[PDB]
């Protein structure tokens, strides 16, 4: 529970690791993966060994490659 503005949707997880916003179009192949478009806030919750983190999007969860996304919240100044 951070300190500030608390505006999150019901389909979004109350708790998560960090926040990310898709920058490129990524069409999932199987339900296992996640499909999103350039401009989707994916709440990262898990991060596999390789570039693959698990997050919830529009209620639908799925694994996506940590390449078509860009970190906007974290220790990285950007």
């Amino acid at each position: 529970g951070s300190s500030g503005s608390s505006g999150d949707p019901p389909w979004a997880p109350r708790s998560y690791l960090e926040k990310v916003v898709a920058i490129y179009d990524y069409t999932k192949d199987k339900e296992d993966e996640l499909s999103f478009q350039e401009g989707a806030i994916i709440y990262v919750i898990k991060k596999n060994d390789d570039g693959w983190y698990e997050g919830v999007m529009n209620g639908v969860t799925g694994l996506f490659p940590g390449n078509y996304v860009e970190s906007i919240s974290g220790p990285s100044s950007g």
